[PDB]
């Protein structure tokens, strides 16, 4: 029996290849989860199929109608088994799915444009010459908003009266951002997507700083699969044996363009 | 009914209190643990006793008899019905027990006297005068041993054969090693006691480099038990409210002597 597994086509979790017009099935796709996706179907032993999310989300609970998108939606209204990708772990996805133990760890992250004049949080938070924000919805957002630490609230405080917004409609729009804005403004985000985009041509932008939180990306299976406990442990395997820490360097490093 | 908590004496996660002989009951520890435990328990609604696992260790299963000792033994055994210690999850432990998603992050790291002229593993690995070990057994020096790595591959051929033995047997012996051997030993340990000495008088020691793997602690429970769908929901909602960085900032740095 064939698992499907859902995914979704963020760089360089999962991409086309070149030459995918001349491929078929899960041959048409490379990348980290790609990878990952092979080793974990090897180590517990099943066979499986590709597919990419139909809505291109990852996952949340509508507050109107209450229904899931994305691939939470996917695992929840039974349209796959698995989804395989950097899907962020948090406890209202953990209500309704079952997530692996962490197979990547990512922060909260500070981009800017290689000259601008900041190295951290800290320097951000006392000037007002270069700009700064974060996707208009998200956690990112709501971290800042809620925050009580002196530093991460003196930046909401800011941010959420600044004009022009600071907020943008998607994470391509804020990196964009940072490389039209002449060193005026630094973009807030997932710490690998940051280090990712570092390593890729034109190669104008730079991460700065901690981490200012901790997140982990899981592998997520439905309530009861009859996967989820080997999965787990494929993870724990995986890890010790060294390899998700290659499959990240070769994704990010070894293929880097900087 | 009254929930058996099984932790261990590891500081700062749980210390006597200076007057804990005046005091009882859980009232006589203090720490990151404690805290967390509080915290567990009152977003679980559950009752418990602290109680230190009889062995003082963590837990590994003997070769020979097969039969766990330390925490893990109490957990697989029934003797307690929780442990919340810096358990570390590995695929060994997490096939006979439940952990939550880890609280903390951590890897292996390298502790240095001061103004040992060292950066990372690979200054550590170009060169001789300054030696370099881990504990004698356990899972930092099987790291090294099993590494594919070419810099560990070349730290673990230097490390096996050094004379005299570069290898300790606790924690304690590692750290008095890199203190009184003026700056001609490293030390190869756990991120989180790493910066947590950092901290601690006489100030003498230092972490650097970037970690050399990565690992979490979470908290653990038998197999099946009926606790472990709370608790992880538990351990996801404090790491969201910022509860969990709070605790490592109070317990490393608040309370830090450097
Ligand atoms: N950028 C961005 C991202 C945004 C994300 C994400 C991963 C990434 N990513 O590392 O590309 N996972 C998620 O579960 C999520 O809700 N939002
Ligand atoms: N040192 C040391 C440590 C050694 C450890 C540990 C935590 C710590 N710690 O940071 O105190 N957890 C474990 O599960 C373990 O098998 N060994
Ligand atoms: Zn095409
Ligand atoms: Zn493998
Ligand atoms: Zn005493
Ligand atoms: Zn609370």
């Amino acid at each position: 029996k064939t698992v499907v597994v859902t995914t979704i086509l963020e760089s360089p979790y999962v991409m086309m290849k070149k030459n995918h017009e001349m491929l078929e099935g899960n041959e048409r796709y490379e990348g980290y989860c790609v990878d990952l996706a092979a080793e974990i179907a090897k180590h517990c032993g099943f066979k499986y199929k590709l597919t990419i999310v139909g809505d291109g989300k990852y996952g949340c609970r509508d507050a109107d109608t209450k229904i899931w998108n994305g691939m939470v939606g996917e695992l929840v209204y039974g349209k796959a088994d698995i989804a395989i990708a950097p899907l962020t772990i948090t406890l209202v996805r953990e209500e309704v799915i079952d997530f692996s133990k962490p197979f990547m760890s990512l922060g909260i992250s500070i981009m800017i444009k290689k000259g601008t004049p900041i190295e951290s949080a800290e320097d951000l938070s006392k000037q007002t010459e270069i700009a700064y924000g974060t996707l208009d919805c998200g956690s990112t957002k709501e971290f800042f908003r809620r925050s009580k630490i002196a530093v991460f609230d003196k930046m909401w405080t800011y941010m959420r009266s600044a004009e022009p917004s600071v907020f943008v409609r998607t994470t391509a729009e804020g990196v964009a951002r940072v490389r039209k804005s002449k060193g005026k403004y630094a973009y807030l985000l997932e710490s690998t997507m940051n280090e990712y985009i570092e390593q890729r041509k034109p190669c104008d932008t730079m991460k700065v700083g901690g981490n200012l939180d901790s997140k982990g990306y899981g592998i997520a299976t439905p309530k009861g699969s009859s996967l989820g406990n080997a999965v787990n442990l494929a993870v724990l395997k995986l890890n010790e044996q060294g390899l998700l820490d290659k499959l990240k360097n070769k994704w990010w490093y070894d293929k880097g363009e900087c």
